[PDB]
């Protein structure tokens, strides 16, 4: 089949399938690949051939302030890329009317044109999705307010006008938020209100993934700390070499992204600029983590009792949901001093409840079943 990929020039929005990607080609599919031309290399390496068109979105190495930081700042980028983008894709797809549109949540292009042609669409959601009552429950409240502005007002009107021009009548909130097909590339455990998720339209998959390393000989706990690629600390980075430095039993693999600015070390702490994170979270004990979303499923997917000592805006409702799981703790960092650390660690390691929830996170993640559940699902949606 021709399948032919969605997606826009930002590593969140094309990292988490491109795994995917590479198994369907793997598959023998012919899978073409609509990408902003920064990242053709990165796409073409799948196997997919990208299909090049012109975005006006931030680049892949902006700062996330360049994505806005009001409500319509953050959405109306998407319909005016989308306004101009299609006419493009339109024109490069014409005489090669893909089988099946694959898309990530970002590309409102992909949505227009999988109707247009009356193929069937799969959208791949990198984060959480709606659940039914999201649209009372947040978006309706989130939007009260905006919508009643003259700048609101108008968009809503432009975004209408602009779906109905290409023969669309659902309403904007509809076309955005509510695909008829979706994959989710997330562990369900850090869905919010998971339960009420329409299983008929989401299926969870997880996500869809270098050197070893080896624990020290006599070792009984193996803490990683490692505040992820971005939000990386030196005061906090202190209080962790406090709270496990010189403590009996204990081994911290410190991840800081100047080592000087650490102070002296003590014997039983190592400090790198970077880790194989997922090789050390297989053999460690505790993880101290600011709950990103590679992070968090990690901690999970290894069954790595967590401290969740979240920086940025999109880390606080994954630290709420680890430790909803009872499988972490909640910090502030910030409050996150030597002692707090240290008692909270010696708690979590051992717990046999909380040893207990995460094997069966893992198993219940292990049915989600990442890249090639993935890859099966979609082979499933292909028309007859
Ligand atoms: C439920 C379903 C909805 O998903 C969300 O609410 C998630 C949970 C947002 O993240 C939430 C949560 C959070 C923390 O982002 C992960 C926050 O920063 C943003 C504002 O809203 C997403 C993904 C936002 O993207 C992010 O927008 C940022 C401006 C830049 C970021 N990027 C490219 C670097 C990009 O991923 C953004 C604006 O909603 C995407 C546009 C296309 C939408 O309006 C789409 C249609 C959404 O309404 C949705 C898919 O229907
Ligand atoms: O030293 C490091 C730092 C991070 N990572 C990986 O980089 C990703 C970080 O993503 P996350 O969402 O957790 O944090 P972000 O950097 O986006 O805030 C995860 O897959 C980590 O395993 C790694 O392998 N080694």
């Amino acid at each position: 089949a021709h399948i032919a990929m969605f997606s826009i020039a930002a590593h969140g929005h094309v990292n988490p399938s491109l795994e995917v990607i590479r198994e369907l080609v793997a598959r023998g599919h012919r899978v073409t690949y609509a990408i902003p031309p920064v990242f053709a290399d990165k796409v073409a390496a799948t196997g997919p051939r990208p299909v090049l068109y012109h975005s006006t979105l931030p680049g892949p190495d902006a700062d996330p302030e360049a994505w806005g930081s009001t409500l319509l700042d953050n959405v109306e980028p998407f319909l005016n890329d989308a306004i101009q983008a299609l006419p493009q894709l339109a024109d490069a797809y014409a005489d090669d009317i893909p089988d099946l549109v694959l898309h990530d949540i970002t590309s409102y292009p992909a949505r227009v044109l999988a109707r247009r042609w009356g193929v069937p669409a799969v959208s791949l959601s990198p984060n959480l999705v709606a659940w039914k009552g999201y649209e009372e429950e947040v978006a309706e409240p989130m939007w009260r307010e905006p919508r009643q502005t003259e700048r609101g007002r108008a968009y809503y009107a432009r975004f209408e006008a602009w779906l109905k021009e290409n023969g669309i009548t659902e309403h904007p909130d509809t076309f955005a938020s509510h695909p008829p097909r979706s994959l989710v590339l997330i562990p369900k455990a850090l869905q919010p209100h998971a339960d009420r998720v329409d299983e008929d339209v989401y299926t969870f998959v997880g996500a869809c993934q270098e050197g070893g390393w080896q624990r020290p000989a006599g070792a009984e706990k193996v803490v990683l700390v490692s505040l992820g690629s971005a939000f990386t600390q030196p005061a906090f980075y202190r209080e962790c070499v406090r709270a496990f430095g010189n403590l009996p039993g204990w081994h911290l693999v410190l991840q800081i992204g100047t080592p000087a600015e650490l102070g002296e070390l003590p014997d039983n702490v190592e400090v790198h600029d970077w880790v194989p994170q997922l090789a050390i979270l297989r053999q460690a004990d505790l993880f101290v983590t600011h709950a990103g979303a590679g992070g968090s499923q990690e901690g999970l997917a290894t069954a790595t009792p967590m401290i969740a000592v979240p920086q940025a805006v999109d880390q606080f409702g994954n630290a709420d949901m680890l430790q909803g799981l009872g499988v972490a703790r909640k910090l502030a960092t910030e409050e996150a001093t030597a002692d707090l650390l240290r008692e909270t660690a010696l708690a979590l390691v051992d717990d046999p409840e909380v040893a207990r929830r995460l094997r069966r996170i893992q198993a219940e993640m292990a049915q989600e079943g990442g890249t090639r559940r993935a890859a099966d699902l979609i082979e499933a949606e292909l028309p007859a």
